[PDB]
Parts: C-alpha cells; structure tokens; sequence
C-alpha cells in the first residue's frame, strides 16, 4: 500500500486540475512515484482533458481514466444526456487500488464536487475515498463565499470520517484585495493551507511550472505524503 | 408563535433577497401576515440593503434589521474591518422571537451561505434555525456546480435536524439551456423545487413583481405554511 489522495473542489472551476498537476510536479521532484487518476472526464466536447494537462504540466505518465463524456455537465448529467451509464462503483475502486502501491502518491481527481454521483448507482467521490481509505485534498477559491463552501465540504468529509489532507487555493490573485487577503487567513484558521498557486499558473510551460510548483508546497509536507 | 423560515443560499448572490420578496408577496396575497428579518447586513457602504429592496419589490413594511457593516465582506471580516463585533446569539434570536406570532410567516434572510458566521463564536444561521425551531428554504442556481452545493447544504441542514422547506431557483433563464434544464430536473429529484423566479424579477415594478410572485409559487404550498 501507498498514499492515495482524492483531490476535490469546492466549486466549478476552482483549479483542481492545476492543483493535481502542481502537487504531482512537486512530489515528482521529491523522487516520489506519482499517478493521477480521473475516472470520469466530462466536457470533452469543448476540449477538456485534465489528465493531459497533468501530463504536460507535471510530466506524469501514469494517467488513468475510465470514461469521457462530451457535455460540460456533472457526470450523471452528461451520461444521462449521452445515453450511457457511468462506470460501475467497482471499476473506479479497482482502478485506484491497482494504481496504488508502496511509495506511490496517487491523486484521484473528481468530476465536479465531492457529493455528486461519480459511479452508478449514486456513489460519489466521498464514497470512493471511504472505499480506498484516501484522505481528501480540498481545492478552494479566495473569493467571497469560499468560507461557507469550505466549511460545508469539511463537514461532509468529517461526516464520513474522510480525513482532510488540507486546502489549496487554486488561484491566488495579484494584487490580492481585502477579501482574498482576509479569506486566506480565515481559511488557515479552519484547516492547513498547504499552498496557494499563483493565478495564471495554468499556462506556464513545463519548466516554469515545475519551479512554481516546487515553491508552492512545503518540502517536508510533500515528502511526508510518501 | 407562527411559522419561521430561514432563507439561506448555496452561494453568494443566488437571489435570497428576491426570493424573500417574492415569497412574502405571494404570502401577503394569500392573506398571510408577513415579517422579513435580516439580522446581519454587510456591504452597506456599497448601498447594500436587502430589507429596503424587499420593500421596494414586495411592499412589505414589517422589516427588522440588527447589524450593519460597511464592507462587502463576510460578516466576520466586515465587522473586524469596521472595528465592530458581531451581534450575540440571543440578540439575533430575540429579534426573531419578538417577530414570531401565530398566523404570521416570519422570513429570516441569512448573510451568504448556511455556514457563514453570524454571531460570536462560530454561530451560524443553522444554529439559529435550531433555536427558533425554523425550517430552511434553500435558494439555488441552475448553473453547473449547483448539485454539489445543494447537496452539501442539505447535508448540513440534516446534520442538525433542520427540515428543508424546499428549493427556489433564484434566477431562471428563458429559454433554458441544456445544462440549466438538466440541473433543474436533477434538483427536483433532490428536493421539492418550490419555485424558479424568472431572470430579471428584481427589475420588475410593484405590479409585475406581485403577479410574478403569485404564479412563481404553488398557492396550496404557500397557504399551508401558516396554520
Ligand atoms: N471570469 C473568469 N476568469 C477566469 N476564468 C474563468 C472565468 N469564468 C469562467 N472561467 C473558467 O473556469 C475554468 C477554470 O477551472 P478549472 O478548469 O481549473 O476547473 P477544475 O475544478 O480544476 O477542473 P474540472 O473543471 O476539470 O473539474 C477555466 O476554463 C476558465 O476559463
Ligand atoms: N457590485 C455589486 N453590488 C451589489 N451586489 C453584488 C455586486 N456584485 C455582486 N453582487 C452579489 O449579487 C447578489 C444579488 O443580490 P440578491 O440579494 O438577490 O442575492 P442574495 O443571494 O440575496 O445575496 P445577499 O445575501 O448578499 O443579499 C448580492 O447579494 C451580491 O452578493
Ligand atoms: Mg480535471
Ligand atoms: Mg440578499
């Protein structure tokens, strides 16, 4: 056994891909084996491909997924439109357990939010964390409203004994602003803020990105993921 | 007393005020005496004033505030920035209890989402609904990301045994996109969708807003809120 984390987001478009990328790239630069799994990818019509973005930005080659739906909806909504069931709960859990091995950091990127249907029937990213005993990394904004959403997600995590590996602000703006600045200290007061990626990091080339990612996360913390 | 409903949102800016004004208007039309209560108001130096807008739109006069903070920030931070404290619990709860009276529908509008801090320490709108025995009407969007936001909110409500009075889509676009329609349909499977206010309802005048309101809601449901 190794270390699986689910990476989940408080909202639409908070930067969870760039955070998996970032944490993958920081953890690869610590000589850890890293695999990112995206069981369900939606929004392929407009061209989403989060595993690819983790490949380009972070250089991970163990990139595992199971289904791809064109529509930019929540998984079940993009499958109900498509006419094709979500993966079975069994496929998601065994894909992740097969990736997982001693010494490997395994990131598991949700589709949408923590409590949306990820596999048939009605089984969510939170269930999947329970089934594989993964902790949850929560991606958050700094913008107004983040506090409510973040408390809501930690409550939903604790309610099923899914540990919270911490928060990551997916976009730290420049210059902050009073709200961004206030929310960041407040978020640090209810959970540990593992990192706050600079805005626009999702366009750095592979090398610039890797230096940012190495600067974003705590050295010992990454290493301690093991 | 009467019937107290807190009206909380899944997010910032989903339409809590318009929904409070619309349900008040529909309830006033049914012959139900209505009070609208905004215990904690932020953004007053931006002109924010949810109680005023509720009068502007639904002609309610039994309005009741308590705390007002200049900054458009969360109540805790707007207070700090203004060298002020948040109100106390029983200051907020006394405000609502005073309003509660048999035959009256008392609407309590939160400040942001359900778990935003309203009073010190960590006192939320949910803790307040528990104390005044209130149910929660939840205002949502149809944009993607709503199902998670609505599921997180219902879970938080159930965790303290606060009954969900239903959902209200605060803004609903005509015509509706494929994401919107799909989300609405799925929202209805999570809970009862009491209403879906047409986009731009806040710009309506007294007359149109009242008619929009009477047709936005099921008259039998609105009737049944107050025994
Ligand atoms: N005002 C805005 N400024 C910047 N980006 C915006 C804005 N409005 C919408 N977006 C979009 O939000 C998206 C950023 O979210 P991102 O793709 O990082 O989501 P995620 O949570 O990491 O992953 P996924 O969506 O794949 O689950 C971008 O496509 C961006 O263009
Ligand atoms: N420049 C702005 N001025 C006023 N409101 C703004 C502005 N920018 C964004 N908003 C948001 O749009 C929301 C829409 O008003 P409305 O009151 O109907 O929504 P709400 O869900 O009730 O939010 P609130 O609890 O803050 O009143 C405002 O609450 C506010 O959060
Ligand atoms: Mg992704
Ligand atoms: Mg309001």
């Amino acid at each position: 056994g190794g270390t699986i984390l689910v990476v989940t987001g408080t909202g639409t478009g908070v930067g969870k891909t760039v955070v998996c990328a970032a944490l993958a790239s920081a953890a690869r630069q610590a000589g850890i084996d890293v695999a990112v799994c995206k069981p369900v990818q939606t929004g392929t019509a407009r061209g989403d491909d989060d595993l690819a973005e983790v490949g380009r930005l972070a250089g991970v080659t163990q990139l595992a997924g199971l289904a791809r739906y064109p529509q930019p909806m929540a998984p079940a909504a993009a499958a109900e439109h498509a006419g094709m069931a979500l993966p079975a709960r069994d496929q998601i859990v065994r894909l992740i357990a097969d990736l997982d091995r001693p010494g490997r950091l395994t990131l598991v990127e949700g589709a949408g939010g923590l409590l949306v249907e990820l596999a048939e029937p009605g089984v969510t990213l939170r269930d999947v964390a329970v089934d594989v005993a993964a902790a949850a990394l929560v991606v958050v904004t700094a913008d107004l409203g983040t506090l409510n959403h973040t408390k809501l997600t930690l409550e939903a995590l604790a309610a099923q004994q899914v540990s919270c590996a911490g928060l990551v602000i997916g976009s730290w703006p420049d210059p902050p602003g009073l709200v961004a600045a206030s929310n960041r200290s407040a978020l640090a007061r209810i959970a540990m803020v593992r990192a706050a990626l600079p805005a626009g990091a999702a366009s750095l080339d592979a090398g610039d990105f890797a230096a940012m990612s190495a600067a974003a996360f705590d050295r010992n913390w990454v290493a301690g993921l093991v």
